[PDB]
RNA sequence: AUUCAGGUGAUUUGCUACCUUUAAGUGCAGCUAGAA
């Protein structure tokens, strides 16, 4: 899994269809949203996930949920890094999708924390395309609800050319 | 941004483990010190 960014036109245009898509662009953010590097592939699409910062609320989700993946850096369990949003994860187009460019990255903190992300992220990639799996599939079969509609972006996303 | 998915224990509070590919209650705490 790596670190991408979503061009704006697409999310947008997502958003036409589903507003719970993740917002792209804020004057508030210092950097462009970063999503999780397909965290599930599946009936033909790739799906990436958003990443966001700790909020008091997050206190509260256990490590046996679907909706969000709670990161932090390895073996420093109180170095809380935020978690990944799976239940707003879009199924996305490659040109409208671009890797984080981190060998060309200056070296600055957010670069760093990217680092402990990933560290701990691919450690355990496999429970995180196994809780966007069985999420999926629990939102197909109508069991969960309040996230994204993946049916629907999964109906309407290949004619964002059109 | 979008403010805690449901469930597995003749009992089950917290966290955790486990199941959700239809199956699945483990571990640490807490509480208990009972009697065949
Ligand atoms: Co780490
Ligand atoms: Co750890
Ligand atoms: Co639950
Ligand atoms: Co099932
Ligand atoms: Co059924
Ligand atoms: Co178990």
């Amino acid at each position: 899994m790596k670190f991408y960014t979503i061009s704006s036109k697409y999310i947008e245009y997502l958003k036409e269809f589903d507003d719970k898509v993740p917002n792209s662009e804020d004057p508030t953010y210092q950097n462009p949203k970063a999503f999780i590097g397909i965290v599930l592939e599946i009936q033909g699409h790739k799906y990436l996930a958003p990443l966001t910062s700790p909020k008091k609320w997050h206190n509260n989700v256990k490590e046996s949920s679907l909706s969000c993946f709670k990161l932090h850096e390895n073996g420093v369990p109180e170095n809380q890094l935020g978690l990944i949003n799976l239940k707003f994860m879009i199924p996305i187009i490659e040109a409208e999708v671009s890797l984080l460019d981190l060998g060309n990255m200056p070296n600055t903190p957010y670069k760093r924390m990217l680092y402990k992300q990933l560290q701990f992220i691919r450690a355990n990639s496999d429970k995180i395309a196994s809780k966007s799996d069985t999420l999926r599939n629990l939102v197909l079969q109508g069991k969960m609800q309040g996230t994204c509609n993946f049916s629907l972006l999964e109906e309407k996303y290949r004619d964002f050319g059109k």
